[PDB]
């Protein structure tokens, strides 16, 4: 059975006005920035952007892959399919 998601968790991530898009939860490193309650801080395979979102908006990657891991127009997004496929838990600092 499922668990909380946690640090390390691949996802899709969705946001407004943008398709599912790959992921992960990330850890929050000592003395930076948490996110708001209930909220997770995701990070987006491509774009190396982070925004904070809550279970709502995250589709473990696994489930999912069959719908929304496919080829995209937007800038960053099939770079991200091969991150997430090839080396999910990298550093992309």
């Amino acid at each position: 059975m499922p668990h909380a998601f946690k640090p390390g968790d691949l996802v899709f991530a969705k946001m407004k006005g943008y398709p599912h898009w790959p992921a992960r939860i990330d850890d929050i490193a000592d003395g930076a920035v948490k996110p708001p309650p209930n909220k997770y801080p995701i990070f987006f395979f491509g774009t190396h952007e982070t925004a904070f979102l809550g279970p709502k908006d995250l589709f473990p990657y696994d489930k999912s892959k069959d719908k929304y891991g496919k080829p995209n127009k937007r800038k960053g997004f099939n770079e991200g399919l091969w991150e997430i496929q090839n080396n999910p838990h990298a550093s992309y600092s």
